[PDB]
């Protein structure tokens, strides 16, 4: 008896999962011949390559638990194998007598390299490998092909391309396993009956004092519930315009499906299909780029440009990316990273980010502009790294692509438009409720100076119980001065890049 193995990496879901569905149908179309091992590999190598904060670890933990629960309902389970894939797969290929391995493809350079090696090993041991592109709606390879070998570098060309492509068929959940015994314990399982059980919170989250509120639980089950909840107001969905949603409302002004889409707890293909059903129902509706479908297309856009550039997450060696002489300032980087810039709107966002692991798209704009072309002139790579650690939705292509946009390094070139760290939040939160919540030391400042506490006299600062320089920092830079200087620095960088 040989085993069929589905390997979760992303695609942490039962629904719309062709790679996992094929495994299951095969076992049921040929009962008694196959064992089924759905596995997730706790790969220590990924930590040399990316940062993971406490909040995102918990999200993964919760996700793996939900996925194990969901597989049990199909007379299966999740096997979480600890170790490096390069060492894990030769062992289990033999110990398990693996006939077929399936997994969902990923375009990230660490994923491509790792997957190539696994496919070289699988070819050697005579293991059949079947891969499916289901993490994105469109296959980036086919978009680039249709565009004659190059990724479209504007959203509108990208839309023009994918319009002519076939939308894939969205699958349901696999059928339960008919009369399948629990696989026999292997070398590892026999010396430890729990060697493959889902990790506890204690095993994954080493810095539990960095956990923030538990607001967006991981898991396919929570993903589907949040999607349904978000789709209930079809008028809100149909008339969604991303630029007009507030960055600093106390409740999220958008869907917060990003962590789920990032891990594949939600199929982007399913979400897209559900969105197109409402749009059909609702004749007055928004259109890309501002619409909710437009939002999913932004995800497709960045995956397509990223798939063509292994150096997408850095300035050097990146075909898309303007070469800009960013400066090194460790103290300013530290202040931004910990929301101690002295600009309450910026600090509010960076603190919501650290504590909760999600901030609105335009709040990411605000803090990203400030770090880079706007105020501090620090590389977008440094902001990417902080975002990587704290974001629940940390996504290799989307984090890099949007940082390049916000820094005017790629895709966006109107660097003379600079967010004000004082004015920008006021449009949608003139009372500063968002600042009061995340910078509570300023909570007694009136709306007239809560965005600009340095406009309050010392007497009033003492009266509000928050003296600048003691209880809340002084501004680390003066926006009105530096952002004018940085526009000149940007223009010089643009000139140098144009001449080369
Ligand atoms: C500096 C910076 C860094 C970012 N890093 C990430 C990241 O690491 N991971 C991430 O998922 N998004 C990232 N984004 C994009 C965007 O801000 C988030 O996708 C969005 O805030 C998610 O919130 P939401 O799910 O409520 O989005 P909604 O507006 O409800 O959109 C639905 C989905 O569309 C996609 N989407 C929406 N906006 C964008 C966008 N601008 N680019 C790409 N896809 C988009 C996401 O999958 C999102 O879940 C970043 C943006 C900026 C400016």
């Amino acid at each position: 008896r040989s085993t069929l193995v589905h390997w979760f990496r992303k695609g942490l879901r039962l629904h719309d999962n062709p790679a996992l569905s094929h495994i299951f149908t095969a076992a049921n179309a040929a009962p008694g011949r196959y064992f089924v091992r759905p596995i997730f590999i706790l790969d220590p190598g990924i930590l040399d390559w990316m940062q993971v904060g406490a909040n995102r670890w918990r999200f993964l933990q919760q996700t793996l638990e939900d996925l194990d629960n969901q597989l049990r309902k199909l007379n299966s389970r999740l096997f979480v194998v600890r170790g490096k894939p390069a060492e894990v797969f030769p062992r289990i290929f033999k110990s398990w007598r693996v006939e077929m391995l399936t997994f969902e493809t990923d375009i990230e350079p660490y994923s491509v390299t790792r997957d190539a090696a696994v496919q070289k090993l699988a070819k050697a041991e005579g293991v059949r490998v079947e891969t499916h592109c289901s993490h994105t709606i469109y296959n980036p390879e086919l978009v680039i092909a249709k565009n004659l070998g190059k990724a479209p570098i504007t959203y509108q060309k990208f839309l023009g391309i994918v319009e002519q492509l076939k939308v894939p068929k969205v699958l349901g959940v696999p059928e339960k396993l008919k009369n399948m015994p629990t696989p026999p314990k292997d070398e590892v399982e026999q010396k430890d009956s729990a060697a493959y059980d889902c990790p506890t919170m204690k095993q994954l989250v080493k810095r539990p004092e960095e956990l923030g509120p538990n607001k967006f639980p991981g898991g396919e089950t929570e993903a589907l519930r949040r999607m349904e909840e978000s789709l209930k107001d079809e008028i809100w969905v149909a008339r969604f315009e991303k630029p007009n949603t507030a960055p600093n409302s106390l409740e999220p002004s958008t869907t917060v499906l990003s962590p789920y889409l990032k891990f594949g707890c939600l199929s982007a293909r399913l979400f897209n299909q559900k969105l197109k059903e409402i749009i059909k129902r609702q004749p007055k509706h928004s259109q890309p780029p501002v619409s909710l479908i437009g939002q999913l297309m932004w995800r497709e856009f960045y995956y397509t440009v990223a798939a063509a550039e292994p150096n997408f997450d850095r300035m050097l060696g990146n075909v898309y990316c303007m070469q800009i002489p960013w400066q090194e300032h460790p103290d300013h980087l530290e202040a931004w990273t910990h929301g101690r810039t002295g600009y309450p709107f910026i600090d509010a966002i960076m603190r919501q980010l650290r504590q909760e692991g999600w901030i609105h798209h335009l709040a990411r704009h605000a803090v990203a502009c400030f770090l880079t072309r706007g105020d501090l002139w620090i590389s977008w790579e440094e902001g990417q790294r902080v975002f990587e650690q704290l974001l629940l939705d940390q996504d290799w292509a989307l984090n890099a692509g949007n940082w390049m946009w916000l820094s005017a390094s790629a895709f966006f070139h109107q660097y003379f438009r600079v967010y004000s760290p004082v004015a920008f939040g006021k449009k949608t939160d003139p009372q500063g409720h968002y600042i009061r919540k995340y910078v509570p030391e300023l909570s007694k400042y009136p709306a007239g100076c809560i965005y600009e506490p340095w406009k309050a006299s010392l007497v009033d600062q003492r009266a509000y119980g928050c003296v600048l320089g003691t209880d809340y920092p002084h501004r680390i830079v003066k926006h009105e001065v530096v952002h004018k200087e940085n526009i000149k620095r940007m223009g010089a960088a643009y000139k140098v890049n144009r001449e080369v």
